[PDB]
C-alpha cells in the first residue's frame, strides 16, 4: 500500500458490467497497490430512494457480495456501511457553510441527473446537495486518491475546493484528493444508450447466468441499415465493439472484426457470438466465487461488519481533528 | 415537567433586554411547568459565522451565563451545546431528503434574512437548509411544545410537515411539535429602530452596569417633534414608552404617564428618569446573579456539561427509533 483511495457505490441493486470495467476491476489492482476503502453509499442512497428504505437495506449486502466475487479481498479492502459512520454527516454540515447554493446550482453532473428525473424546481435538499456529501466521504476517510469517471469530475473538484477552503479557514487538517483518469469512458448500455444500469433495464448483472449474459448480447443494439450479413456494417454507435474494446484481451483480434465488420463478411452474429464468451470468459470467476460466498454469507456480514468498525475508527479521528481545528466549544 | 418544551439562541454575543423581553422571562415562566430544554446553537451559529469560529465558541459560555443571570434554573432547566451531540447532524442530513430545494426556498423569514444579509445568490448552502437541522433539533429533543414569534413559525410549520411526512413514510416515531405561539412584539432599539441589536449599536446588554443602563436611556430616541418639555410629545413610535409597556409593574404609572406627556410639560428626562428606575428593578437581580456567577466559572460549565450529557441521552434515544424506522442496515 501506499495512497488512501476512497471508491464506491449507492445501493440500489446488484452490480453489472458496467460498473466492472467502470472500477471494480480497477480496485482490484489497486487493492494491493494502496490502501483501499469501498463505501456503500447508504446514505447518498436515500436522497434518491428515501421513499424505498427496504430497497437499500437489501442492497448493501448485495452489493457487498458483488465486490467480494469481483474480486475484491477482505484482507486488503475496508469496507465501509455510510449509515453507520455518522461521523460523515458531521463532517457534511460543516461542509455545507463551505459553498453557495448558486456553485450548487452550476455543478453540470447534478444538473443533469436532475433534469432527468423530472424534478425541476422540486428536487430533494438531500439531493441537490449530495456532492459535498460525496466530499465530506473523501476528506473524513482522509483519501488523497479518488478514481474518477470523466462525469464525477466536477465533484471531485468540489472536493478540494471545499477543503482548500476549510484549511485555510480552520486550520490545515484535511487532505486535498487527486483525480484517478480512466480510460475505457462509461460503458454504455445494450440498449445502445451511454449509461447502462438496472433503472434503464438495459444491464447484465454480475450475477446473471451463462443463459443470460448470453441472451442479453443477442438482443442488443447493433446497427440499424446493416439488416443482412452481406453487408457493410460500421463500428460507430455499435455497443458490441465498445463491449469488446473493453472486456476483450486481444486489441489485434478485435481491430480484425473491426475491418470485416466495415467490409462485409462479418455477421453481427459472428461479432455477438464472439464476445458472448469474451465475457463468460471475464466472468465464469467470478460466478464461482460468489458461490462459495452465497454458502458462506457469514462471511459477507463480516466483511461488512469489520471494515464498518476500521472505516469509523479513521473517520472518528479525523473529526476529532476537524473539530479542534474549528474551535468547537470542548476542544 | 409534562410537556416537552424546546428553545434556544444562536451563540453570536451577549443577551440583551430585547431577548429578556421576548423570550427569557418566558423561559423562566416555562421551567416551572413544563420539562425545558435550551439549546446554545453553535452549530446553526456557524451557517453565516463560519468565517468567525472564535466568536462563536466564546458565545456558548456567555450565552450561558447570560441565561443563569437571567433567572434559568440550573436544577430545572437542561442547557445543551448543539455541537456536542452529533445526533443532530446525522439526522438532519436524512431530514434533507424529505424537504424540497423550491420549498426551502419558500420560507419568507430565510428569505427575509438573505435579502437583510445580501448574500444574492451567494447563500452559503449551510445557512439555505437551516431550517430543516432546527427540524432535526426539534424532533431529536423529542419536543412537543416550541416557543415561537410569528416570525419563527415557518419554521415550525416546517418541522410539521418534515415530521410528518417522516412518520408516514417510515414509521409513526416522531412527536408533532405544537407553536406556543408569540411574546406580543419585539423590543425596538434604544434609537427607535424596529430591531434592538449589538450590531447596530442600540442595545442594552443584561450583563451592563447599574450605570451603562442609566446612560443609555437617557441617549434614547423620543420624538422627533418634541423639542422641550412645555411641548406635547407622542407616544407612539417613541421606544421609551414601548420599553415601559414590557416591563413597567404598574401600567396605571404608565397609563398616567402617557396621559401627562401628549399633555405637554412632561420632559423626556422626568419619563426617562422612571424608566430607568424600572429597568434597575428588573435588572439589579439579574446583575447580581450574574456576577456571582462570574465567581463561580465551574457552576457555569457545570449548567451546560451536564444539560448536554443529558441531551446527548435523549438525542441517542431518539435516533435509535430513528434508525430503526428508516430500516437502516444493522437496525
Ligand atoms: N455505465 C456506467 N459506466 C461506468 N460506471 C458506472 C456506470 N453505471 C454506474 N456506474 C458506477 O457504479 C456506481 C454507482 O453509481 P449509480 O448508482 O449512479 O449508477 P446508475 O447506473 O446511474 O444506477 P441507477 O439509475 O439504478 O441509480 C458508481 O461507482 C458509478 O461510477
Ligand atoms: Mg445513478
Amino acid at each position: 500500500a501506499r495512497p488512501r483511495v476512497l471508491t464506491g457505490d449507492r445501493p440500489t441493486g446488484a452490480l453489472h458490467l458496467g460498473h466492472l470495467a467502470g472500477s471494480l476491476q480497477n480496485r482490484v489492482r489497486l487493492q494491493d497497490e494502496a490502501e483501499l476503502f469501498v463505501l456503500l453509499a447508504d446514505v447518498q442512497a436515500l436522497t434518491d430512494h428515501f421513499d424505498r428504505p427496504e430497497q437499500v437495506r437489501e442492497n448493501v449486502l448485495a452489493v457487498a457480495l458483488d465486490y467480494l466475487a469481483a474480486g475484491l479481498d477482505p484482507q486488503k479492502t475496508t469496507c465501509v456501511v455510510q449509515s453507520a459512520v455518522p461521523e460523515l454527516a458531521e463532517l457534511t454540515v460543516y461542509f455545507l457553510n463551505l459553498v453557495t447554493v448558486s456553485h450548487l446550482r452550476q455543478n453540470p453532473t447534478v444538473k443533469a441527473e436532475i433534469a432527468q428525473k423530472g424534478y425541476g424546481e422540486r428536487v430533494p435538499a438531500g439531493f441537490f446537495v449530495y456532492p459535498v456529501s460525496q466530499a465530506a466521504d473523501i476528506a473524513a476517510f482522509g483519501a488523497t486518491l479518488v478514481p474518477v469517471g470523466d462525469d464525477q469530475l466536477p465533484m471531485l473538484e468540489q472536493t478540494r475546493e471545499i477543503v482548500r477552503r476549510f484549511n485555510a479557514l480552520y486550520a490545515p487538517v484535511l487532505a486535498e484528493p487527486q483525480a484517478q483518469l480512466s480510460r475505457v469512458p462509461r460503458l454504455p448500455g445494450l440498449d445502445g444508450q451511454a449509461k447502462m444500469s438496472k433503472s434503464l433495464g438495459n444491464a447484465i448483472a454480475l450475477g446473471d447466468s451463462a443463459d443470460e449474459v448470453a441472451r442479453k448480447v443477442m438482443g442488443m443494439y447493433t446497427d440499424p441499415g446493416h439488416l443482412r450479413a452481406s453487408d457493410p456494417g460500421r463500428v460507430e454507435g455499435n455497443p458490441v465493439f465498445t463491449f469488446l474494446d473493453a472486456f476483450d484481451p486481444d486489441p489485434a483480434r478485435v481491430q480484425a472484426l473491426k475491418d470485416q465488420y466495415r467490409a462485409g463478411g462479418l455477421g453481427d452474429v459472428k461479432v455477438k457470438k464472439h464476445l458472448i464468451d469474451v465475457l463468460n470468459g471475464v466472468l465464469a470467476p467470478i460466478r464461482t466465487r460468489r458461490a462459495e460466498y452465497e454458502r458462506d454469507p457469514d462471511a459477507v456480514l463480516r466483511f461488512v461488519t469489520e471494515g464498518t468498525a476500521r472505516g469509523r475508527e479513521v473517520a472518528a479521528q479525523t473529526l476529532g481533528q476537524v473539530r479542534r481545528a474549528m474551535r468547537l466549544f470542548g476542544h
